[PDB]
């Protein structure tokens, strides 16, 4: 496979280099040099294969000769140790549940997949994985790389800006895990991570790399659950599919488009965000003006500067698609709560993030079309809110319960790269 820096089309790297390097020069994201296209027949055939084998093929389509599809099947079978079932919410709406993994969030798929690739590509090479999180990614990465003798992870997250349970899920591990509560929002956290890649001294010293969607391995793996979703739907709807994706940093939606660019039939995509509507407002007047981040019920989506947006623009550009074809909507918390109330009424328990997607989908799903909204995380990860918003008690899954009472081990640091750099050089 070949990749290029969105900031420098001449700076190119293979899949192996992209996976171990993470970021390109000048903090630029890597983009697939070639956009493979399966045929209608192949697509039709892939959908009949089991989840694991299908995912392997999709991935091989990009990776190419670098890694034999056979080996790729083994690594994927190890990573995707859980399903991605579609739950019928309404007669014309389905919810792609992506929280059946070890951390109850879709970050599990790409998180574990990357772990597999890195260990396969780099083996036991000493590596420091610096990742920024707004709630879920941190947990998926912390668990995916826990115990790996050659690996040491450092997660940055906005202090007090994520849910209690989300924090407990990855800030009470210790050992191989190191967590940092930054005095700022997610954006500042991601900026600090990216900034670390301009520090040649630091990169080489710690063998820097990132598990955020920044890493091509993260992006690609997420393309797989879209196919799995369609494969569960009846042929009848296969040509009238509308997918709503609760977006924050937009890595999920990006993977959705890539799936379509591969040949997966998707009538229309909807980018559902919360009050942090930098994208929605952009798609409306073409003016890019991010507002200061605002903490909401869907904290994992409190992103004002989606780092993956450039990857979406490049895909539309190269695929020759018109952005006006992209559905979008900004949902506030009041609407979120009431939307959660509705879903419960319909007989489906959901949470803030998924509610935002459903709201946009429900308000844009035309007759004759089947709608899908991604359940990006288990509602229990936001027990407090869900209980008070739904007015009903909620039991805690084993994955959360076994760490709800454990002590936090997070360090506190201001939004200063100098402070972070020192702490990292103190916890080698
Ligand atoms: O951190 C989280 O839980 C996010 O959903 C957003 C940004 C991280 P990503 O780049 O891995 O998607």
């Amino acid at each position: 496979m070949k990749l290029y820096n969105l900031k420098d089309h001449n700076e190119q790297v293979s899949f192996a280099q992209a996976v171990t390097q993470g970021l390109g020069k000048n903090q630029g994201l890597f983009f697939p040099h070639d956009l493979p296209e399966f045929s209608l027949t192949e697509i039709d055939e892939m959908l009949k294969l089991d989840f694991v084998t299908r995912s392997a093929k999709i991935l091989s389509a990009f990776i190419g000769d670098e890694i034999p599809q056979e080996i790729l099947e083994e690594r994927v079978r190890a990573a995707f140790a859980f399903p991605a079932p579609v739950a019928n919410v309404e007669s014309d709406v389905g919810c792609l549940e992506l929280f059946h993994g070890p951390t109850l969030a879709f970050k599990d798929f790409g998180g574990r997949f990357m772990a597999q690739m890195l260990t396969h590509i780099a083996g036991d090479k000493p590596v420091t994985i610096l990742t920024a999180t707004s709630g879920d990614t941190g947990a998926a990465v912390a668990h995916a790389f826990y115990g790996l003798p050659n690996v040491k992870v450092v997660i940055l997250y906005p202090r007090g800006k994520i849910s209690p349970l989300q924090e407990k899920l990855f800030c009470t591990l210790g050992g191989n895990i190191e967590t940092v509560a930054i005095d700022g929002d997610f954006d500042a956290c991601q900026a600090l991570v990216k900034q670390a890649f301009d520090d040649e001294e630091l990169k080489v010293a710690l063998g820097l790399n990132s598990a955020n969607s920044i890493n091509i391995s993260r992006l690609l793996a997420q393309i797989c659950y879209y196919f799995e979703a369609v494969a569960q739907l009846p042929q009848e709807t296969r040509n009238q599919l509308v997918v709503s994706v609760p977006s924050g940093n937009f890595g999920d939606l990006t993977a959705g488009l890539l799936a379509k660019s591969l040949g997966l039939p998707v009538k229309r995509f909807i980018a559902a965000t919360n009050v942090n509507d930098t994208v929605p407002r952009f798609l409306h007047d073409g003016q890019w003006s991010p507002k200061a981040t605002q903490a909401t019920l869907s904290n994992a989506m409190d992103v004002s500067q989606p780092n993956n947006w450039p990857r979406v623009e490049e895909l539309f550009r190269r695929k020759i698609w018109q952005l006006k074809e992209l559905g979008y909507a900004a949902v506030d918390d009041e609407t979120t709560q009431q939307t959660m109330r509705e879903l419960k009424e319909l007989g489906y328990t959901s949470e803030p993030h998924a509610a935002v997607a459903y709201r946009a989908l429900r308000d844009q799903l035309n007759p004759g079309e089947y709608g899908l909204f991604l359940g990006t995380a288990h509602p229990a990860k936001f027990k407090e809110s869900v209980e008070a918003i739904l007015g009903e008690t909620l039991d805690l899954p084993k994955e959360l319960a076994e760490r709800a009472d454990l002590p936090l081990l997070s360090h506190n640091l201001p939004a200063d790269f100098a402070a972070l750099r020192k702490l990292m050089m103190n916890h080698q």
